[PDB]
Formats: structure tokens, C-alpha cells, sequence
């Protein structure tokens, strides 16, 4: 098995910005990796394409994936509304880490976050499942549209997404 690679093509108020790719750690967290992959291709009939990064805190993280309520209160996984914390093997070691957002134990859906700082206090409570492969520069440019309270000054969208070879 080769870990899958996913891409997001990011736009800022509709204007193309660049591409972020991610390695997904299917070898360590296959069930969590597979949910992100499938949401990124849209093969179940729903997913991330056209969704927004609704909360961006510079020096912390970029959060996205709420395609049902567009604001951090929604989303769903490919396995149902919620699924369990698969494992906490991987840690939040620094910028570029891809990890699941949640609302308590065993409440993973579709929302995720990209770290822009080390976030060690999240270790053992959010499932880490991937990392930025290319385009950390693009993540840094997104990040400049965020604010201390998370609200973005321009709309940051996933204009397109899918799986790379
Ligand atoms: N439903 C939900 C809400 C907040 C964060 N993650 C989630 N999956």
C-alpha cells in the first residue's frame, strides 16, 4: 500500500490561490484516512468541493470541512454522522499536520484542521491522520486571511479537490 495523496485547489473570494496536497496516513489510521480521501473525491455523493475554511487563527490552525452548515456546527462522515476516534498514534508535531476536529470523544465527522503551529495539547484528543505534502506556502497565504477570533477577512474556499496519483 502507498498512502493516498489528496489535493485542494484553494480560492480567496473566488480568485485562485494555489494547491495544497496532503499525504494521508492510511498505514496508521486507515478508517480516518479513508473518510478524508472519499470526501475529497466526492465519490459518496458529498464532500469538500466548494466548502469553506470557516475558522482561521494565525499561529494556530486553519479549520474546514463543514459542508452541511458552513460554520463549524455540521458535516458528516462517509460512515454516518459521527465515527469514533480511531487511534492517537500520531501527534500534533508542528505546522502542516492534518487532524480531525470534534465535539467530544468519538464525534469525528467531516470537519478537520491544518495546523500552522505545534499544537501538543491536542495530542490524545484529536485524531491526526495526514500532513501537507506540497503547498505549505499556500496554507501560509490562507492563514493571513484569518484573525484572532477565527473569522476570515476574505472567503477561503476549496474550489476543487480530489486524489492524485
Ligand atoms: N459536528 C461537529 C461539530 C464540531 C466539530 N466537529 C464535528 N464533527
Amino acid at each position: 500500500m502507498v498512502n493516498p495523496t489528496v489535493f485542494f485547489d484553494i480560492a480567496v473570494d473566488g480568485e485562485p490561490l494555489g494547491r495544497v496536497s496532503f499525504e494521508l496516513f492510511a498505514d496508521k489510521v486507515p478508517k480516518t484516512a479513508e473518510n478524508f480521501r472519499a470526501l475529497s473525491t466526492g465519490e459518496k455523493g458529498f464532500g469538500y468541493k466548494g466548502s469553506c475554511f470557516h475558522r482561521i487563527i494565525p499561529g494556530f490552525m486553519c479549520q474546514g470541512g463543514d459542508f452541511t452548515r458552513h460554520n463549524g456546527t455540521g458535516g458528516k462522515s462517509i460512515y454516518g454522522e459521527k465515527f469514533e476516534d480511531e487511534n492517537f498514534i500520531l501527534k500534533h508535531t508542528g505546522p502542516g499536520i492534518l487532524s480531525m476536529a470534534n465535539a467530544g470523544p468519538n464525534t469525528n465527522g467531516s470537519q478537520f484542521f491544518i495546523c500552522t503551529a505545534k499544537t501538543e495539547w491536542l495530542d490524545g484528543k484529536h485524531v491526526v491522520f495526514g500532513k501537507v505534502k506540497e503547498g505549505m506556502n499556500i496554507v501560509e497565504a490562507m492563514e493571513r486571511f484569518g484573525s484572532r477570533n477565527g473569522k476570515t477577512s476574505k472567503k477561503i474556499t476549496i474550489a476543487d479537490c480530489g486524489q492524485l496519483e
